């Protein structure tokens, strides 16, 4: 007891009750008193994420002991906490020497605990270890704990792993409705099964960096103490914790709910919203993606194995990045691997990198090692026609099991990712002889397996202005920082269709004729005067080009 | 009051009787002996792979001092177990730890030489430098204190070796391990202890097994404690079962249990139940291998005879290559064997030999050697098989890749031996090899055992058992198989409350379409799909059907129809 | 009640109604009390950066507590501070007495807590003193990031700088304690122009301080200036001067002068640099789109990377861009990617962490551009290097910062970044393109300019190319004073014979040694040439004699 400032007791403020139940994870208690009570290889460790419940565990069986329950082995034996932090150059080990000195002429069986241990591990607690005096109980993560006591530890041979990886969801509730009344007199408002199970179930789903056992008590306590503070409704409920995952992701409270029906019911006008026209094409692709999930195809396939090819510029990747960021929430997603190098026989292993040992092995395949991370991708396929008779084996593969092969070993799956082949074949026929060629071209059994195959219509010699129209409405924003307004005029904005289609790559320069036209010629006035921030900026159509 | 907060005394411990009774390794303790007795440069260092025992050596001849059993110049000497991480541990300034070494040598060769001293894992004697561990030399090559290590193979020869000039003060005694005659003598002499710890009898044949166990199973630790860890697990799982639980003794299969609790071998005696599931074998695996009995009867027959106890130990438990027309079972037979002794469809590890057909592809189930790109990783294969030692290795067609990769397989059989990147060895010796083909392809049973010949080596086929031949699917089975698949089909569709009412002419027609004589029934799960689940799914989505109901289907003149 | 000397009060200040001005943040407060009653990861700590006002924050969640707007357990809750002007160990237990005996009603407030982090973890375990602090982001990372024991009881709170409309507020409340040292006026008009001229062109510092600092250097500029030597108000001139003095980067209405050479950028640059119209178009409309304002806030005011074929001008065309901003070519920076051959050359340009052998030494990119950061940066042979700094050339294109060992963060939002290669040199314009697109990735050359192509040299655009390099041979055979005399004739005949259109101008340069130097340098050290002389040259049937 003489130096007991650096030591929290567990058994102490356990016959006084400070504690929390355990309730659960009972499995665990017996494997530790069990390893506990060996001659060798005790002391053992406890291996699992932050954030899990290892110190509820050692508490939950500090109890079981003040209690008395274990064998009379263990029996009448206290516990004793140490915190790290407080030690942290030198004189640690000082202080190691006057604690482990006070524990060595304790001369009993009094038991430590030393949280994050892989701080301490040196060779100054093996010595004292191998002899049967003291008895450590650490705690750890497990890829630390594979890098400080497997390298440099040489002691692993006295030290037994034990596992506690992540409680679920429906434990987490039980969890959750054991631990409620202790709020309830905190701040004390009310509480909801429904709140309850609503927590668990969106932490569970949206907050991906933190973990269940922690992370759901966090946002329920976050959601009282908001309720509490709001009195400057007498309980808490569903709405009012989406309300806080809301503020804390970003992702609005209507999203947060229902995601089957309010969802694949939304497949209308929202991707219309960035891609213009080819309504037809969108209704095909909504159609197949809501009989995909609906749960009687094979657990085994891609969930959408479709190709549209034909002009190009008329918005052909637009819709994939529209469709990716409506599905997976963003639209950096998509991935395009050209289909262009590979018109080599030997080149079709890049895309994979085969051997470990060659050339390309630590950059991985171009799709692969774009897809085991990420599983969530979009990815294209330019000019398919052109890809080598090979690689369309490795596409059989794909979209006939649901996974695949990189060289360094890994399996990498594909079960709900989308594929899109683009192409340009098409060049002459309507739709009498582009099937044919698409049927001759390719092997026409292959084309089985595969989705729809629309063809993108062309644009509306009128339906370009919508597009143009989306340009403009977003080109309105660049100039925010001085509040110049801009003006509108059919003989100005239709005059862009006919000096900008060009009709060879679609509408790709429609963005930079316009806005280097615009920006640039505007941009002198930008300095010099003329226009201030409620200025029309009337441009007008001269006799030859666009002058303001 | 030097040498006495910087060590104890492991004579004295001895004589409080505090120590385990070393039983055995007598030629070790003589040569310690013979040269800790020299005249100059007398300081020997135990030597030899982790865990044989390289202290209990020291122990045992601080026993045998105490006893009285010694040559002339050595009673009473009273060895010392110096440490060194408490003297460089406190000490933040210019030359301090000088000065407690410097106390600790004097205090040494000021008494006569009758300290006799003991560092153990000396490979942290060159370090505590910044000219350390280096001031001791003058007095080591001179017979001034005796300093018996022990350390390990590998830090021996990385730390040490190093620094040659200080090696020469030593001598070397290869400690090897014991075998398992030795092994069960120690375990005998043991034996009390625990059985007073643990208050549990045990016994001889339990002994015995576990000593015979542990070298035929856990083949990455070693002998003298690989052993008697079993022991004290054991022993600790009945004292817990024994307690808090309102024919008290370890037994000959206990040690069984728990050697099958880790490592997944099924190792044992054939406890009740799973003689019943054996015996009911060919039967159970045919509901999902319909046809093939030819086939069944051998799988099932290795499986029997490994786990029944006649079986060449260093040897795979079975090395078959099953070959036949396409489409008719054999990937699948072999899943289906994988999912009857896991329960696990994808626990085993295939791997499709249809991509090695480039010769230097071979690398990825080997590694790479060293000093080249892809070497701390492995190898996929030996990675995957050092872990999980109970698997059921696959070759999918194995007639693709060049006649190259038969040069691995043909030492991988008949041995159960593979040897990746780091030089390290994995045993195989408990798994099933099984190895699909696609020679014949039509051709008679003498047609396609002359593609075999003229295709492999005699140095190969003469490795793996017997070569089975399969049969063509019989015209009638196939109302079975399309059973098989309506089966699989309601399974998936269990997450709502939907049934079928498949009608004896649409399941006729069924195996009537789709099961060319080519490609056997390979065009079945895809024609089911098209047929059932995306008619289902267009008429599910928009009304006019729900859970709960009874779908029934017809046999309309078309293709089928609901 | 024995702590009332070693730390002051926030409590009597309280009644007493002296209080710094406060304004906005309310949400925050909010936010702090809501934290603070909670029974888990409570008494949170404030992040941010020098100049936010957070010993403001903590005023304003007083004078919110004295009024009254708190929940039912905060009975004004006497919230006071801990004087780090009290610095042994046994008096900080008695210091520490009162508020552990303290039913939670004298909680603290430690400012600045970083370092302070043996004695107060204990003492915390049981959940007694709040000890709510204020630090910042790098403290917070380097200090209190890693250790479990401490980061289960604080819940940080991240602050938003730039509040330009309140900071005008803010001087509202605080001019009135410069205009009694500087007998001056700051105008409403210096104050909305210190409010919204410095934030996006000095940002080396914070508005609200760098705000306060800018108008306490303009009025002692003014109170200067009223003096014999040098306006009697503080204006739109003063903040603009010192916005000039400040990190070097030019930021005003309008320098009067700089209006003119902008307007005249391609023409003045088409002296030095020669051909090439689309690239000096591009490289033109990129300065001016930004002196103005018109480009976005969070990018590098300039990058793109270009090639083509050898002997161009793919590096005098940056030489000349660092030429007409800086007066002076060494005022570029300039670093060649060629040395990065291998993978762990990272830390070449990062500097080594803490803990190694080069430590102190610092990079040679971050700590060249963290001061004085408006020069040019030239990636020379960008191609070469490792690919794996073009993964750090990802974070800093469209992000705008980079960090290098030691933990700290550095500003890219001001300079300008050149790139160069010459991918492929034998491709007309689609073998090139997808050689490009191929050896970096889309998601790298997605977020940048034009990537622009060289056309290569002609006829008519290597005559003045020699007339240029007359010029600086005259130049440099200045000093022994020995200018020239040079005949149209043997101009248009150099400007012939080296023409091959491969390497481009450096044949041009190798005739022009060998040709004029080798007779020139030949003579010059036998006599008969001495100083201040004019030589002739005139075509020879082969060679120009002198
Ligand atoms: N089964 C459980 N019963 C009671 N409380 C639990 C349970 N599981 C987790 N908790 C609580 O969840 C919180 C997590 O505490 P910790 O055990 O420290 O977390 P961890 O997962 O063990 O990793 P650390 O220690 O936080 S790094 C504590 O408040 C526990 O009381
Ligand atoms: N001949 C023996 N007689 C009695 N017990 C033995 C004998 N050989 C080994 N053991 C026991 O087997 C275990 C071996 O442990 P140690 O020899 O102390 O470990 P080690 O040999 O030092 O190997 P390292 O390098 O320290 S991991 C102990 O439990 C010994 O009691
Ligand atoms: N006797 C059988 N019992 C059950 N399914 C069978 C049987 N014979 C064939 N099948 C089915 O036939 C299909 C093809 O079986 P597979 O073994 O996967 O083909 P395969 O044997 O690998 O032939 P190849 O040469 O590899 S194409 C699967 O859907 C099996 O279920
Ligand atoms: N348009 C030009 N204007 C002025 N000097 C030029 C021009 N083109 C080439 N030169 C001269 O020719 C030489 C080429 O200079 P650099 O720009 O360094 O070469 P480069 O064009 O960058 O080609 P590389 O790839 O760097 S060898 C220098 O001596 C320049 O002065
Ligand atoms: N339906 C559309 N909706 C919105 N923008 C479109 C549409 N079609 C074309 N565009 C514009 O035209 C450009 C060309 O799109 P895209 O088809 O991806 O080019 P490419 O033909 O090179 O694939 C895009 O940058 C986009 O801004
Ligand atoms: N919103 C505000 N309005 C007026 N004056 C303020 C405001 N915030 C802070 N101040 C005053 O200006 C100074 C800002 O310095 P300080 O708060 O120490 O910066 P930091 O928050 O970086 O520590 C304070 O001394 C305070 O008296």
């Amino acid at each position: 007891q003489a130096l007991q400032k650096y030591s929290t007791d567990l058994t102490a403020r356990a016959r006084e009750g400070k504690l929390d139940p355990v309730i659960g994870r009972d499995n665990e208690i017996r494997r530790v008193v069990q390893v506990l009570s060996r001659r060798t290889k005790n002391n053992p460790v406890l291996i699992g994420e932050p954030g899990v419940g290892k110190t509820a565990i050692v508490e939950g069986l500090a109890q079981r002991i003040v209690a008395g329950d274990v064998p009379e082995s263990l029996r009448d034996k206290t516990i004793v906490a140490l915190d790290l932090g407080s030690m942290v150059r030198g004189e640690f080990e000082e202080r190691l020497k006057a604690v482990l000195d006070d524990i060595k002429n304790s001369a009993g069986q009094i038991i430590t605990f030393i949280d994050e241990l892989h701080t301490i591990v040196g060779n100054m607690i093996k010595p004292m270890l191998a002899r049967g005096e003291l008895r450590l109980v650490g705690a750890t993560t497990l890829d630390e704990y594979r890098k400080h006591i497997e390298k440099d530890a040489a002691l692993e041979r006295r030290f037994q792993q034990v596992y506690v990886g992540e409680p679920s969801v429906e434990d987490t509730i039980g969890i959750l409705r054991g631990l409620k009344d202790r709020y309830e007199v905190h701040h004390g408002v009310r509480i909801t099964d429904s709140a309850l199970v609503a927590a668990a179930t969106l932490s569970d789903r949206y907050i991906t960096a933190r973990f269940l056992p922690d992370k759901a008590i966090d946002l329920v306590d976050e959601a009282a103490s908001r309720l509490r503070m709001e009195i400057d409704k007498e309980e808490v409920g569903p709405d009012d914790i989406a309300d806080v995952v809301s503020a804390w992701t970003g992702i609005p409270a209507g999203r947060l709910l229902e995601g089957e029906t309010a969802k694949l019911l939304r497949m209308e006008d929202e991707l219309g919203k960035r891609v213009i026209g080819q309504k037809a094409a969108v209704t095909a692709v909504s159609d197949a993606v809501r009989r995909s999930r609906a749960g009687v195809s094979d657990p085994n396939r891609p969930t959408g194995a479709f190709m549209f090819l034909g002009p190009t510029g008329v918005g052909k990747t637009e819709l994939a990045k529209a469709l990716a960021d409506f599905l997976f929430d963003d639209e950096r997603a998509m991935v395009r691997i050209d289909m262009s190098e590979y018109g080599e026989k030997h080149t079709v292993a890049r895309l994979i990198g085969a051997p470990p040992g060659y050339v390309g092995y630590e950059a991985g395949g171009q799709l692969t090692e774009a897809v085991r991370r990420r599983p969530y991708t979009v990815v294209l396929f330019d000019e398919i026609e052109k890809a080598h008779p090979d690689v369309f084996d490795v596409l059989l593969q794909v979209l006939d099991e649901g996974r695949l092969t990189d060289g360094h070993g890994r399996t990498v799956d594909f079960r709900n990712t989308i594929l899109i082949l683009t192409s340009n074949l098409g060049s002459g026929g309507s739709a009498e002889q582009v099937l044919a060629a698409v049927r001759a071209t390719f092997k026409p059994e292959f084309i089985n397996r595969l989705d729809d195959v629309l063809i993108f219509e062309g644009l509306n010699p009128e339906e370009l202005v919508r597009i143009v129209d989306i340009q403009l409405a977003q080109l309105g924003k660049r100039l925010a920082q001085r509040r110049l307004q801009l003006q509108v005029s059919l003989p100005a904005k239709r005059w862009l269709a006919q000096r900008g289609f060009d009709p060879v790559y679609g509408a790709r320069p429609l963005r930079r004729l316009v806005q280097q036209a615009i920006g640039d010629q505007l941009a002198k006035m930008l300095l010099a005067g003329q226009v201030h921030d409620g200025d029309t900026v009337p441009v007008n159509v001269s006799p030859d080009a666009d002058s303001l």
